[PDB]
């Protein structure tokens, strides 16, 4: 029995085997078989958050197998972004975001609809009242797995 | 029988059973079997709003199985958004809208065909007359189903 390899938190998995003639399948989530999940060759484990094992068991013309086996594996939570400490402009100034962290994507959100996808974000420039809140950051890393999120206050001085 | 995860409400979901030759299938809406809804080996039930079950008969060769069957299970409405409550501006000064919710991507809509897809929407400058209105929002859930919808009014003073 085969899985599709590591998968990320609350994603989904194929699982596969051989093609047996005159076969049926049965799935098992545990190793008492007491639970079947699945009659296809090669069905789909939906939103998996740790890792996780299922059974197969194949009869032919009657005969059932010993059932077989696979673990998906669940990529670990990749770590918070290095966001800077709350800071203070004051208005007509500069607001400069930055993360010290590296990832395959970032995506950073915040007051104005601020938005953008780099390390080094546009800067604010004539910072004005509108501009404090918080901006929050969570990155993306190498396999696609999403980070937790981080947060900088800004303030804004009249 | 299986079905193919929770829906949202007014969703649509596929159901799934095993192949088996020389069968025929008749998928029956109540636990009777007195109302046939398909013959197909994967049927589709459409427009689900709440928690479904079908019934599947499996007829080889002359002779039918007992009644297999399976729930279709619908995920909850997603809770009303945190709106703020009614406001006043000025003429000339802003109109700052927010919500204080977390979603998987936000809905607002408003008077001048005022839009946008963030909890922390542009900011209104300069606001006048033609601003005042009802701003309405909905919100996705993680798993794509929508909230029901809240509102704040925003008067404009001359």
């Amino acid at each position: 029995v085969f899985n599709d390899g590591p998968v990320c938190e609350g994603g989904n998995s194929n699982l596969s085997t051989a093609t047996v003639s005159g076969a049926s399948y049965a799935w098992y989530s545990d190793s008492s078989l007491t639970s079947l999940v699945s009659t296809a060759q090669n069905p789909m484990i939906v939103n998996i958050s740790t890792d996780t094992t299922w059974y197969l068991v194949v009869t032919v013309n009657g005969c059932s197998s010993v059932a077989g086996s696979t673990t998906v594996i669940v990529y670990p939570t990749p770590a918070t972004p290095n966001v800077p400490a709350n800071f203070a402009v004051c208005e007509g100034d500069n607001i400069t975001l930055s993360t010290s962290t590296v990832a395959s994507g970032y995506n950073w959100s915040g007051p104005n609809g601020f938005t953008s996808n780099v390390q080094n974000p546009v800067v604010i420039t004539n910072a004005t009242a509108s501009n404090a809140g918080v901006y929050t950051l969570s990155i993306v890393d190498g396999n696609g797995c999403e980070s937790g999120d981080t947060t900088v206050t800004v303030t804004v001085n009249g």
